[PDB]
């Protein structure tokens, strides 16, 4: 699709806010990394950028970029974004703020693509894995293994399933808003907004103060460039700080959740599980750290812990109600004794 | 290039096979890494891509790309092409579908072109290694330290010293190979092969045949989509299944097999051959594992096993008729008995 | 970009240079990378390449890159050039023999324009401080808490803030420099050059000489193929040799020295401090290491080293004299009590 929810894209416009560290002297650069979010354990991580690439703030084309570069936007193509993580990542489509991306899992994540007159990079932490929820956790993107229950994102991008709040935004530089009032220095509006402001010298900076401009000061880089979109809400980053004096509702979703069906998964590389004579052999050979652990069915309680993520030959006692063995997130397989090692006498010898 | 092994090289056609990771951790592409080949102790990788880069069809140039975009192929300049394993390799010659490259090491293996109608890259886990030749123990070797004889793959092309069976090739997806004749599901070749085609329904299905074939049963996944080659090659692979019945004879050679070169190569920073009274005190200051290792010259075996990665005077004592001491894959070093204590006189004036 | 200090530049030519690792098989560079100055602690590294970017020969601009092809220079754009660490860096500006990059955090340099089918890219390793003298250690100085000094390097060029020692252009590889005068070894210059001579063939075998050349023995290969311009003055690279005969020493600076800025810095998320009677409680938990260390005061020393990053309370025994708490190489802050644990009011001796 292009259009799955003018709820984002229509009231939503983008913005260029700081990066948290590009190492040019830290770059002010419009993919100012905010809620990374590898919480999809699938292959997938969705990303948001501070700008709003997708459709430009219209209807037509994810294949755009909107980004801010002064107040105004700059709608070129999506393929001059490049989110990456370790290796780079594939776009697998853009809603709003938030792109959805097929990336190699990381505890960091990097995007970057040239723009002012630096390389105007981005960098953020946030932990990723793609982890089976369960008694197991794991890297890489699926590639092996069986598939068992764990997160993994949507491709719509259509979801109220949550919502960030938007509601009321505020201010991120862009002193090109910031125009001179025949000496003094001039709040104006992105592409409307009611943009607050103050200076170094005094100025009204509570209740409405798009009316207001500091009349006292002359120097631009003092002064409170603003955008509360309140017809066009932005997401409400930390390098986007808000307003103070007004209010606005205008609360605008997300388009992707991690949900949990049967994600594409790993499960690490077949135990053998046999029984013999009141005891479960088990030759275990992982890769991704298993936790295999028991609950010795019966009147029996008996758990075992033990994270494997070395190949061992552990031993389980089964008991005659049986022993359980959950090796990781693979559902609980069971084991019933008696033996198995076969034969015990019990009968009348005639064969 | 060379046509000396035209065996491979010049019978040989672009090859169609699944990407295990990619755009949804999942791609169609024509490339997926088979036979990562980390078995040198050097530098370099011998890989085959399916895509068979070199020529075309002809016989010139090493330096053109042909990968699968349907069954044809797409014979462009391989200026798109980006072999890189973790980072960039640099390319060493391509003959058949085999590249060999001085790569970095890496865990993986990352080529991509976009060239199809996606982002139309592959990435794939596979093994890669370096170490030294016997003794110490290092992944791909320094920078400094004395060359020795490692395996290393070719600086050439069109060679042979191994042979890997590349016994027919065949069946592989992709639905131009099955496409219709206007009513039945008709089997296509690359540039002319034998192909043993059939269906679900009944037919023959062994034989050297090209005689063989099955429009009974209709649709593109109730066939078999081949390219049984026998005269345009591709080395064997996984995600190329070979028709059910009997091979087609094909074993060919490698063009790329491990030769002896001067490889930069695994030798921490110098040793020094102490001696005191019939013990080598052993002043060492490596930098990388060393396996050093002595042996008393006896009749006495003195295995020794210790990594040296400490700066370390360390102690072997010497037996009375030497001991050899062999610092790494680095030279071995021997020494007589008879004491020492580095020219200390024993008694010296004359009878 | 512009150029000031001639000193460097017109009294300069690049000289080409070897990389000393650039993969398994080494690429060529004549940006071969000697003295790293990468050891500000804050982030941004200064790299000497072999090249003697600057001028091209003219009067203007560091804009241009003059690098070495053949004996003679390559004087195009800079811009090419591409530092970068742990992502890519910005250029600030080049000097002499010197380019400087404001960089995200990195313990090494990577500098490098492509030129040809190679890499063409050089790599150094280099001892880096991430920290001021005294306690603790930073492999990328935090942006998260405090800042307090950090060595970083300019965001321009001119500045002669210290000084190397350097002599001339010394001896370069590359047969560019010798001909052949029909049955003489015959030395050609392309910046003028007093030239320190000698062959295989017995004739001055020292070398220590003006401007000579040996006739003895002719071929490229078995003379000296030198290039000492002595109306030249530049640093000394290791991969710029010299000549046996005359130096020209004389110190001249460098353009880029470490000084104190914005730099993210060398402290992690501060202290939280509680107090109980005569000993710190201190829950502890920054971003990154921090090498703690105390000094129960008064004649008490009391000594301690731990390493904090985990979250954990510790203790350090505050005496009636006082105790500083030493939260990394930051100056010591300093608690005294009797009495903390929230207050005693009394109507008794602590009530």
């Amino acid at each position: 699709d292009l259009d799955t929810h003018f709820t984002q894209y229509k009231l939503a416009r983008p913005y260029i806010a700081d990066c948290p560290n590009c190492g040019h002297s830290r770059c002010d650069s419009p993919i100012a990394i905010e809620e990374v979010r590898g919480d999809a354990h699938a292959g997938v991580i969705r990303i948001q950028t501070s700008a709003m690439f997708g459709l430009k703030t219209d209807g037509v084309d994810l294949a755009y970029m909107s980004f801010m570069n002064g107040k105004t936007q700059k709608s070129i193509k999506i393929d001059n974004l490049h989110v990456r993580t370790s290796a780079p990542c594939s776009l697998v489509s853009h809603h709003g703020y938030y792109i959805l991306a097929q990336c190699p899992p990381g505890d960091t994540v990097t995007v970057g693509f040239h723009d002012g007159p630096n390389r105007h990079t981005c960098t953020v932490a946030h932990k990723v894995e793609f982890r089976p929820v369960g008694r197991e956790k794991y890297r890489h993107p699926p590639e092996h293994g069986v598939e068992l229950p764990c997160n993994r994102y949507t491709h719509k991008r259509a979801d109220q399933g949550h919502y960030v709040e938007m509601h009321q935004p505020g201010l991120v530089a862009d002193h090109s808003l910031l125009s001179i009032h025949s000496a003094k220095v001039k709040i104006t509006v992105p592409s409307g907004a009611q943009v607050k402001y103050y200076c170094k010298c005094p100025d009204v900076r509570e209740g409405i103060t798009s009316s207001d401009h500091t009349t006292t000061c002359t120097d631009v880089k003092q002064c409170r460039a603003y955008l509360i979109d309140n017809k066009k809400w932005v997401y409400n980053s930390g390098r986007l700080p808000r307003g103070e004096g007004d209010t606005f509702k205008g609360k605008l979703h997300v388009p992707f959740v991690p949900v949990k069906a049967k994600c594409i998964a790993t499960l690490a590389p077949e135990p053998l599980v046999e029984h013999k004579h009141r005891t479960l052999i088990l030759h275990l050979h992982p890769d991704h750290p298993t936790l295999l652990t028991t609950r010795s069915l019966g009147s029996d309680a008996n758990p075992t812990r033990q994270w494997i993520e070395r190949p061992t030959t552990v031993n389980f006692t089964v008991t005659g109600e049986g022993l359980e063995y959950t090796w990781g997130n693979h559902p609980p397989k069971r084991v019933w004794a008696q033996e198995s090692g076969e034969g015990n006498p019990h009968g009348w010898p005639h064969e």
